[PDB]
Order: C-alpha cells, then sequence, then structure tokens
C-alpha cells in the first residue's frame, strides 16, 4: 500500500518504475479481482516521488510523469510526460487518445485476409509509452467469470521507453507467464480440409515415412464427422460431434493407429450449433441439460453457463478423448456476441485450455487469438488466409510484431488457407517461413487442387520442401529449449529486430526480418524471383559484426544494409561469429529426446549455448577455440561437433572439451564458385555470363570489380554480383 | 391469441409458419393499430411449437427456431435458426445485426446517380431470412398519422427459405396488394424538361400520330406554370401552380385537345416552396388558411397539417383538375424533414394517391419510392439519372430487384435524365430495354440536345425506335393482364430469375436477365457494340428447356450459359416452346380495348395464357397440338393466330378451336442466312469473311464447325460464330 495512491475517486498503482495502474470508482470501491486479461498484481516495491495538492497529484517515477488535476478521467484531467526525447512532441499521453509510436501486436485472425489488415496496439512504442486498457470482466479465485469490475477504468501505463524486452517481461507477470509447450507441438503438423477415410489417412501417413517427412500431428479436419449425411432441417453440417462411420467405422482403433504412429491427433471442432438432436451425444446432454427431446431441441452453444460447459467437456469431448482425441483445434468464426458480454473465443480458449490439462501434462489448444492475456492458451491459429504473395509478404512481419502484446505461439496455415492462386514457388518459400515460425502446421483448403503434400510439386519443389520439413525437426531441440525460455523467463521465439538493436534506425526498417531464439537471424524471401536471375531477394540488414549465412557459409560485415539473393531452394538464414546451433542428428527417428545432438559452431568468436530439456540442461561453451559440453544429469547421448565446414567429433559420450584453435576455422563458400552459379543459372544473355565472369576473373582490385559491375545495363544482376563481391571483399 | 404469445416485455405473432412479428413494449400495451408499412395482420391460424421456461421461450416452425432470452432486445437475448442448409454458418439471425444474403431491394432514385448506387435489403435472402423492421408511426382507421407506436420495437422476421414468391404474396398480405394500374398507364408517355406552348405540344402529339408512334399520357413539365415571371423576393420558380397564360392562353382547350386525341394528361408538381402570393390559387388558400395577405404570408409546405392537405387538393390541384388534369407528377426533392418525423414524401404519396382515386377509377401518381409498403401508391417515378451507358447497364437489375421489397411500377426516364453524353446507340438500347419495362415513360433534361423523338436520330435508330414503341402498345393485352395478376394475385411483372430458378447458381449470375410476365424471359444489351462485330452482346442463361428468340425464332437448348450477340436493332428476348403471346393487332388504333387479338404461338410443347381484361377473361389453350380460345363473356372480338412462322387464321370471330399438328411447326431461322448476315456486317478482313463462310459450308460435321471458328483469332468473332453453332446444333 506504499506503492498505491488514492486521489479523488481515482486510485494509482505503481508496480514497477515503468508500469503504473489507473483505476476510477463512482463507489470508492476498487478491483482486487484477477480479470480475463490481468492474473497478478503483486511486484517488489519501487521507489518514486509524490507531488499531492489540494487540487492535483503528480506521480514521478525514474521514466514518468502521471498528473491527475481531479474529477472524471478526460485528456485534460489525466495525462504523462515520459522522461525521455524519442521525439520533439509526442512525448505526453491523455487519456483517450491517440499517439504516434505504436509499433503494433496482433489481431483476432486472418480469416479472409489477402496480404495486409490492420493490427491492435501492443505494449511497445518508439516514443516509450503505451496504454492498456483492461475493459474485461473480474474473475474468480478458480477462474470462472464473475461479471463487471468495481474500477469502472482500469488502464496500465507502460513507460518503458525502448526497453521493449523488459515491457514484455513485466507484461508477462501482469497478465501470467506464457505456458510450456509440450515437445510434439514444435514438429511438423499434417492438416487438409478434406474427406480422407481411416485407411486413405493411414496410407498418407505412411507414404510421409516412405517419403522421409517426420510429422508430430496428425490433424482430422470437420470431414470427420457427419456433413452432407445431416438432414437440412437441423441447420448445416458445419458443426459436428458424430464420426461419419462410413470414412471411420473404427475410430478407436484409427486414433491407436495413429497413436502406434507417434502421432498426437487434434478434430476440428465448429462449437456455434452446438448439440442439436441427430449427434450421437445428444441423448446424454439432454438428459443433463432437461431438454425436451420429442420437440428436439438444441443444446445451442453456451459457454456463459457452467453446465452447458460440464457437458460439453464431459458428454460431448469426452467420449471423443476416450477413442483417443488428445488436444482439441478450436474453430470460431461466428463472432463475439453472448448474454455475458465476454467474448466466446475468450470463454472457449479459457475454459477448453484448463480442461486439456486433465488428460495431458502441458496440453495445448489450437484457436483464434481472444484480446490480451490470450497468450495463456496456446497455440495461437490465424485462419483462412487467401494463398498469395501479398499474404505470404504480411506474415512474418505479422509473426515478430505479436510478440508486442505477448502472443508468441501463432500457428499459420503454412503455403495458405484458401482461393488465390496456384505458384509451386510461393509454396516453397512459404514452408520455407514456416519451418522458421513459432509452428509448422500444413494445412489447406477443400479444394482438389491446394493440397500441401510435397510430391503434389515437381521434383525440385518436392525434394526442397522435403529438406525443409526435415530441418523443422532438427530444429525441435533448439525449438523446446526455447520454449522453456519463453515459459520461463518471458522472452519471445520470434522477436523484431528492435528488441535487440531498439536505437538502430534499420531495426525499425526490415519488417519481414526476425530473430529466432538467440542465435539464429531470419529474413524470408517473400517475392517472386526475377527470371532474369532465376533467384528471389530480400534486403537484409546485418547488425555489427560478422554473419554467416547458416547454410552456405557465405559471410557477411556488418553493419550493413544489402540486397541477398537466393535459388528458389535457398532461405536467407545468418549465425554471428560464435553462434552454436544444437541440431537433432536423426530427424527422421521415433524418440521422446534425441539420442544424439550435433553441436554446429561458427568460428570467429567466443559463444554460449544453453540446451534445456524435459529432465535436463546441456551447456555448450566455446571461449578461447576451447569448445566445452557438460550437462547437469549424465546420460548415453552421443554428441556430433561441427566447426564451420568440417565434422571435428563423430558421437562421443558424455562430459567432454576439445580444442579448436588448430582446426580449420574457414568455410568452403568462395567468390569464384557462387559467380559461376550466378551467371550460369541466369535466364541473360551468353555474352553478358562471358564478359562477367572473364572481368570479374581479370580485374584484381576490389573496388575495380566493383566499378566494372557498376556498368551493367541489369540493374538487378547489379546488386546479386554486389552481394557476392561484398561477402568476397 | 392462439397464434400470439406474449414473454417478459415482448409479444410473438405466428402470422405464418414463415412470418413472426415480434413486439417490445415498456408499458405491457402493444400496437394493434395500422402503420404506414403495415395495413393487415390477419392471417390464418398456423401450427407451431411452444419450449417455455423460466427464464427463455423458445418459438418452433417449419422454417425456424425464435429464442427470446428474456430482457432488453439485444444480439445476444434475441435470435433466430433457419431450419435450411442454404450456408454454413450464415443460419442464424441476431437482432440488430446483418447477416449475409440479402438481395437487396430498392431506394428511393436515381437522382444524380450515374450507373450504380448501393440499395436497401429486401425481404429475400439466398439464406433464406430477412427482418423487416415497422419503424413507422401508426394510422387511423382512416388512414391519418396517429403518432408513435405503443410497440417501441416491431419487427417481421421472414423465414421463407428460397420461396420468394410466397414470401412476396404474404408481404402483400401484411403491408396490402399494389392496387391495379388503369390501362392508359401501361402505354407510351411523352414527356420532356421544355417550354412547349399549347400549340407546339399540339403539333408535336400530331407530328407523333403521322409518324406511326402510339401515345397514352402527354406529361407537361415545369414549364406549364410561371418560371421566369415569379420575382425573386419570392424565391425560385421551381413550384409552382399558376400556368404560364403565354404559354397555355387557354388551358382547359389544350387539355380538351389532348382528351380528343385520347391523351391522359399529368403536369409537373414541386411542392416544396407551398403556395406564395403571386400564385393565381393564393386569395383562396390565403381565406382558408387565415394568411397575412398584406404581409404575403406564404403557405409553406405542410403535409402533417389537414388544413394545408385540404387547401392543397381542393383549392390548388382542385381547379387544375378542372381544367382537365387526369392525375399528378410528384416530384418531390426536398429532403426527409417534417415535424412528425414522417417523411413528407410519404406523406405526398399516401394523401396524393388517396385523393386521386375521387375523379377517376384506379387512378394513378408518379412519384419517387417512399419506402417499404408505398408500393400502394404506384406509379414509381425513379427520376434524375445521368445519361450513361452506366446507368443503363444498372437499371433492369435495378428494376427486377425491386421486386424484393414489392416495389413492382418502376417508371425510368428511358434514355436517362441529364448530364452524360450523347450516343444514339444508348438512346436505342434504353428504350429496347424500357418497353420490357413496368412503364415505358421518354423523359429528358432542360437541354436543347437530349430529346428523346424518334426523328431526333438518323433513319435507321429512328426506324427500330418507332418499331420498339409500336411494340409497347402491341404488348398493352399481356401488360394489363400480368397488372391484374399483381394486384389480385401478388405475382410482380418483372421477376429476377431467382424466384422461377431458386435453386440454380446461373440464376444470380444473370443481374439484367429477367422474367417479364409469364411466358418471356428479356436479357437486355446494355453495352456498346463491338465495332468489329457491329452487334452488342450479353450473356444469357437459358434455363433447362427449348427457348426461341421472341423475335426471329432463332433456338437455343436449355440448360447453359451462352454470349449471344444482336445488331443495335434487336434485343434478346426469349420464349419456351409452348409459349403463348397475345399481341394487340392493331396498336394505333385508339379504342378502350383491342377489337383484334393476334394469338402468337411456339411451337414443340402445350400451354396456357389467360388474357384478364377490364371485363372479360380468355383463355388460350395449346394441348396436344389443339389450339382453344374461350371466354366468360362474347363479344365481336377477331382472333389472328400465328404458329410459328405462318398465320393459320386471319380475325375469326368468337370462341373456337383448330388443329395444328398439321402445320409446319419450324420458324424460318437458319444457320446459313444469320452467318451470312453476321459475316457481311462485320467490320473485319474480307479474307476472314470468305475463309469463314467457305470453311463453315464445307465442313459437314458439327464438332469440326466448332474447331474450325476455335482457331480464330477474333476472340469475340469465335463467340458470336459458337451461338450460331449452337443453335444450330
Ligand atoms: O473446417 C473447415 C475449415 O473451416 C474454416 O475455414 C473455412 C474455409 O476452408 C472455407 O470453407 O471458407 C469458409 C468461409 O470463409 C471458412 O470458414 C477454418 O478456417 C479452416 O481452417 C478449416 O479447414
Ligand atoms: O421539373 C423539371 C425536372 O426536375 C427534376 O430534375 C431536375 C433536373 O432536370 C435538372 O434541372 O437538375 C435538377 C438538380 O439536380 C433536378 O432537380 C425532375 O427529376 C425531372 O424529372 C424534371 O424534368
Amino acid at each position: 500500500n506504499n506503492n498505491i495512491i488514492k486521489f479523488d475517486k481515482a486510485r494509482f498503482t505503481v508496480l514497477t518504475e515503468h508500469l503504473i495502474r489507473i483505476e476510477y470508482s463512482e463507489t470508492g470501491e476498487f478491483e482486487e479481482r484477477m480479470t480475463q486479461m490481468v492474473q497478478n498484481r503483486e511486484f517488489s516495491e519501487v521507489n518514486f516521488d509524490i507531488i499531492e495538492k489540494e487540487e492535483t497529484i503528480e506521480i514521478i517515477t525514474s521514466t514518468v510523469h502521471l498528473y491527475y488535476n481531479g474529477g472524471e478521467f478526460t485528456n485534460a484531467s489525466l495525462f504523462a510526460d515520459v522522461k525521455f526525447n524519442f521525439s520533439v512532441y509526442s512525448n505526453r499521453w491523455y487519456f483517450g487518445e491517440k499517439s504516434d509510436g505504436n509499433l503494433k501486436g496482433t489481431t483476432r485472425t486472418l480469416d479472409m485476409i489477402d496480404g495486409e489488415c490492420p493490427l491492435e496496439d501492443g505494449i511497445m512504442s518508439k516514443n516509450g509509452f503505451a496504454v492498456l486498457a483492461d475493459k474485461g470482466k473480474v474473475l474468480t479465485e478458480v477462474g470462472d467469470i464473475a461479471g463487471n469490475s468495481v474500477s469502472t477504468i482500469d488502464l496500465y501505463l507502460f513507460a518503458y521507453g525502448r526497453d521493449y524486452r523488459q515491457a514484455l517481461k513485466d507484461f508477462y507477470q501482469l497478465t501470467g507467464n506464457t505456458p510450456k509447450l509440450p515437445r510434439f507441438a514444435l514438429g511438423n503438423w499434417w492438416s487438409r480440409y478434406y474427406d480422407y477415410s481411416d485407411k486413405s489417412y493411414l496410407a498418407l501417413m505412411d507414404k510421409f515415412t516412405d517419403k522421409k517427412v517426420p510429422l508430430s500431428v496428425s490433424v482430422i479436419d470437420m470431414d470427420w464427422h457427419k456433413v452432407s449425411e445431416v438432414p437440412s432441417r437441423f441447420g448445416s453440417g458445419w458443426t459436428g460431434y458424430s464420426w461419419n462411420k462410413k470414412l471411420f467405422p473404427n475410430p478407436e482403433n484409427f486414433i491407436d493407429e495413429l497413436h502406434q504412429r507417434k502421432l498426437k491427433v487434434t478434430l476440428n471442432d465448429h462449437p456455434a450449433d452446438g448439440i442439436r438432436a441427430f449427434e450421437d451425444p445428444y441423448p446424454q446432454v439432454a438428459q443433463t441439460l432437461d431438454l425436451n427431446t420429442e420437440l428436439e431441441e438444441a443444446a445451442k452453444f453456451d459457454f456463459d453457463n457452467l453446465k452447458f460447459r460440464k457437458a460439453y467437456f464431459e458428454e460431448v469431448h469426452g467420449p471423443l478423448e476416450k477413442e483417443g482425441v488428445d488436444f482439441w483445434w478450436i474453430d470460431w468464426q461466428q463472432g463475439a456476441i453472448s448474454k455475458s458480454g465476454v467474448d466466446p473465443l475468450w470463454l472457449l480458449n479459457h475454459y477448453q485450455y484448463q480442461n486439456a490439462q486433465k488428460k495431458h501434462k502441458n496440453n495445448i489448444i489450437l484457436s483464434r487469438y481472444a484480446g490480451p492475456g490470450s497468450h495463456r492458451y496456446p497455440l495461437g491459429f490465424s485462419g483462412a488466409s487467401v494463398i498469395s504473395w501479398a499474404s505470404l509478404d504480411f506474415q512474418p512481419y505479422f509473426t515478430s510484431t505479436a510478440s508486442n502484446i505477448g502472443y508468441t505461439w501463432w500457428s499459420h496455415d503454412i503455403g495458405g488457407h484458401m482461393q488465390g492462386y496456384k505458384d509451386a514457388e510461393l509454396s516453397l518459400r512459404w514452408l520455407q517461413f514456416g519451418v522458421f515460425s513459432p509452428i509448422n502446421r500444413l494445412h489447406s483448403s477443400k479444394s482438389e487442387f491446394t493440397s500441401k503434400e510435397p510430391w503434389h510439386f515437381d521434383a525440385v519443389i518436392e525434394q526442397s520442401m522435403i529438406d525443409f520439413l526435415q530441418l523443422r525437426h532438427q530444429l525441435i531441440p533448439y525449438l523446446y529449449s526455447a520454449n522453456l525460455i519463453t515459459a520461463s523467463e518471458g522472452r519471445a521465439l520470434v522477436e523484431p529486430l528492435y528488441y535487440e538493436y531498439p536505437m538502430e534506425e534499420e531495426a525499425y526498417q526490415h519488417r519481414n526480418q526476425y530473430l529466432f531464439g538467440e542465435q539464429l537471424m531470419v529474413a524470408p524471401i517473400t517475392e517472386k524471383m526475377n527470371s532474369l536471375l532465376q533467384m528471389g531477394s530480400v534486403e537484409v540488414w546485418f547488425p555489427e559484426g560478422t554473419w554467416y549465412d547458416f547454410f552456405s557459409g557465405q559471410p557477411y560485415d556488418g553493419k550493413v544494409s544489402l540486397k541477398v539473393y537466393r535459388e528458389i531452394t535457398e532461405m536467407p538464414v545468418f549465425a554471428k561469429a560464435g553462434a552454436i546451433i544444437p541440431l537433432d542428428k536423426n530427424p527422421l527417428k521415433k524418440e521422446e529426446i534425441p539420442s544424439e545432438i550435433i553441436w554446429k559452431i561458427f568460428p570467429g568468436a567466443d559463444g554460449e549455448y544453453l540446451l534445456l530439456e524435459e529432465d535436463n540442461e546441456t551447456k555448450a561453451e566455446f571461449v578461447n577455440g576451447i569448445f566445452t559440453v557438460t550437462s547437469k544429469k549424465e546420460s548415453s547421448r552421443k554428441h556430433t561437433i561441427i566447426y564451420g565446414e568440417h565434422e571435428i567429433v563423430s558421437a562421443k559420450r558424455g562430459e567432454f572439451s576439445i580444442d579448436l584453435n588448430g582446426k580449420e576455422e574457414n568455410f568452403d563458400w568462395n567468390f569464384s564458385t557462387a559467380l559461376f552459379r550466378r551467371l550460369d543459372i541466369a535466364e541473360i544473355s551468353y555474352e553478358q555470363k562471358d564478359e562477367i565472369l572473364q572481368q570479374l576473373s581479370l580485374i584484381e582490385e576490389h573496388e575495380k570489380q566493383v566499378a566494372f559491375i557498376k556498368t551493367n545495363e541489369n540493374q538487378e544482376l547489379q546488386n546479386s554480383l554486389f552481394e557476392l563481391l561484398y561477402s568476397g571483399k
């Protein structure tokens, strides 16, 4: 209560030096209960100053002056100046007004979105402040909706300046941390809106195995249940809780077959038409909810109702879980209306996520975003994106920006959901992004033409998709370790560049560029290739330091902004000198944790990586060319070491140290080989190819090689050749 | 009161299985009085089911579940599920919310509209439900405004699925049927915003006669009254009730001359500036309304005021009716403001239509649309459209869609009203549409350059316009019979395709295509011709069955979507095998009812037509090749029979039967003649003409003729030649 101040009809709680709760109450009673958004207001004491007069109060922290002149909250009575100079005159917050600078957050869904859509604000601002209004209902101690807050205005003023990571950590302290995901969530998911049989689904899973594509999750979309078989008097077949017996004559046996293949199983649930009289569970639900069965009274969807929720979980979901369903895909698109005023999507995510923990430890849902704090109910499901280059070009930005409201587990339909147009290169670029996204779930529309199976495409596209799908499983150790860091430390897997580089203007000018964990920087290509180059491109900002392409070892001297070119089969992913990345050596092998880790080391600096696991922690240190691996607990795990180009240690057990000062630091990547390959694939004149190869071979001085390419009439070819010269400088 | 249910502060009236009145009352009193919209709530008893609990009620009909959870009406408390599967999740109505599917209705006016404008919703939805809010004032038993309803919310839930015609019939039962039009309303009207004299107007009417163009109505626009002669102290000359004596020195004599030519006469009335002190009727109105004549107090327009309305009808209109004015063109553009809150346009249409019945049986007005139920006051006047291809291309869609709110007598300015641009082909296409529209009124702006006289144009355009104007009068029997069917059975003359073909997707994809009565299907051409073809075109959907061009006999096998091409002088109008269409044999002859009917029969199927008239009903039956004509009452009428190509019976009196099994079924239309004509008019290379004529003559197999035209480099020429091959298959 030292950090609590009352003045007129207002209450101010100084939670941190940079976070102030602001309340109004007509009744002089203020709200202590949790809300849909806020789970915890216990924060360590902080120092601040007050100037309290007859008519006014000023609260002063290290970063903000908050002023209240009494009366009802207006833009004139309640306002704040930040103690920063990030702008010339955008340093003042006025109650109920917008200011410039917000770096945005996320939105409910990408349903029906072709390219960009507007986002809600987040808690991050280039000008150093943000206000997060709490407009939600209060909860009970066990987490049911209690009704309206007695704080009829309840706001959180964030004044973290450009300390974005601390703003997000303290947001997680206020709204609750993200829970740990289970390891299975981080592998490849298969999904398709397609009327598979038990037989054709298992045949497809076995084809994945034959094709060397690993999967963690088998999604079964809505054709699992009755659709066309629903009498039209009941409405549509969109909602269903009854297996189609022609396609799934023995559901538990089919789910047992997926479980024997080490797949987790989820079903699509369209909840909005509730439980109607044709459904297999209807007789039990009708008994529980005292429905008029002779008038075929439906159990209408009503998540405000405790008895409805219990019948839904116990008598509708329950029998399907007993057949082996592992977790629920909540696919809600029917609006925000309820008698309580609570969004039905929030009620579903909150209650289903809680219910999911009963049968499985660290279980998930798959559902759309339900507003600030809904990160407590992973995973995010963005929905029915339009299949286009424009949609892909929006999606990396969308994903990293979501970290600004703490929603760090978006699962996008990889390759896009529906409508749009066919382009196998779009499908391949989208999968590249997906593999370097929070979740890699392949999914598609009801079209006969939109399957994301790699072997849908030509041999080049197929092989590249298989390679990227294998890479996702190689990355599960790195992903699972980052997941435990999200849960315990409040750090997002995917960060916008400005989290690490808040004072670099270029960190705000590369919307689709992001940090992926702590060791990798990703610049997805999201534009159709230039046919004259047979390469796509993206402008990359390289921070200070020496950077390596993660795949090729091509080097780049930061700090620089440089257009980079890749063939459709290659993705721009970069690691600094000293980076250490663990990889599963056996990504196809079905085993709860890897029996073998590859330690991939980028030479040129010291580094360190901590591999967090279910039942271990393993530290890899690279210090003055000595690489050491230690673990809390011992195991039979075999460690492989790759130092730049070369495997140094194969399948060594236990803790150890090896000196790498003696070993070759340099990657094989060389200017001449890369130049020949770019000229060779280009759809340009052979005379141009001959002249460029000859002149760049003959001209010795780097500055004169650049002058030569500066004369080229092909402006994009100049930029491609300039990237090679910059790396070879 | 079995079909009436009260619950909390609500009342539900189950009017049909598919129509429910929904009311809220704070006072517990509910509204029994008629409203501006609703004239009748007497409906036959229907069966339905109720589930009534302590806190909730559910009403169940054959097609809808209506739910009310008590309290004030909100999107959460009042909602409905339809018992249809036309959509996957657009089958729920929420109070105060919009859903997808509405097929739209109409709007007040096309004043200042160049092309499309937004329309209001109608009662028709592809998803099977619509809500019609009653926001109007209550009426007295005699039809004066009584004030505010005691049902402060009063809604009609329509749940007819895709039974659009029954929805419209029951809408007419609720809001009152359309009245019968008089026969004169269905002929050609002449109108022009032009300062004619008595002499020049009669000279123009006599020129129509000399030119073989029949007219039913002589409109006199606002230059009938003082305009420039109004002193500026009184405001403008827009409103006027005083003849310009220079132009009309003897009005009654001039109107007697129009009456001797068998014309009905209407004057433009701009009511909004009321009756000012310069007007001829002002001294009488001033006496009646106790105005201060020495301060020249105006009788301001006030249709809320009983004494104003009586002075307007009796002392302003009355003297002009005594001079011979037959009906009123109410031309109101001055807004929706009144102290009552009732739109002055509604007050004008309601009261003027009632007043018009005093001197003439089944009299009309001509006025803009005044909201749902204003079909009770025909005719609709769409107003000041911009003269453009875009305006014409909107107008068929506009006209058929208006049937969805029961407003089936739109009169458009044929050829467009004002601004826009000159194109004699646009004028001709617009007249083609007009002739196949509810009303065929030629009208134009104050421009010296926008007259719709046929002889304004070149000899080709003039002759075609004269032919279409004669065709309108040939169609009056068919129109008048359809008019009596609108009045008695609630069936629109102009129907969207989806009224007849609700489950055919193509019936929703041909916006400008419509049924015209029960025997004809119209696809107006509303795009400028392709100069290379010298033909315009429209994509026609042909339903199942055998169809014939009404003019040429060109055949088409349904079901198919086919681009059809016509010269600027020809319009796509189609009749099914078995169609029977009556035509006036003597459209120029002035006679109250035709002394001679042509029965035009399309061979290939049975058919039937009922000709409703003022004092008769005549049935034409075509059954197993036997054509029979019978009538309720006998007459001297002479019947002509045309069976396909050939006149079989000329001028036969009385009831009779003739066997047509022996007679030639086939039209003359043939592929070779039509091919030669299309190639001959085309502005293409003579070498192409020669090759196409030669190859299509030489190649015998239909499939190889199509393959030949498929190679043509002119893509539109392919489609034109494909139409001929499809008809000749
Ligand atoms: O469960 C089937 C899919 O439903 C939702 O997407 C639908 C989409 O595939 C298509 O049918 O259009 C409708 C209307 O826009 C969508 O609701 C889910 O978003 C999707 O993931 C499912 O596969
Ligand atoms: O009575 C004359 C015409 O008045 C209305 O149209 C006017 C139009 O012709 C022009 O003068 O522009 C004004 C302003 O937009 C319009 O009010 C009627 O719509 C028209 O039918 C009359 O001929």
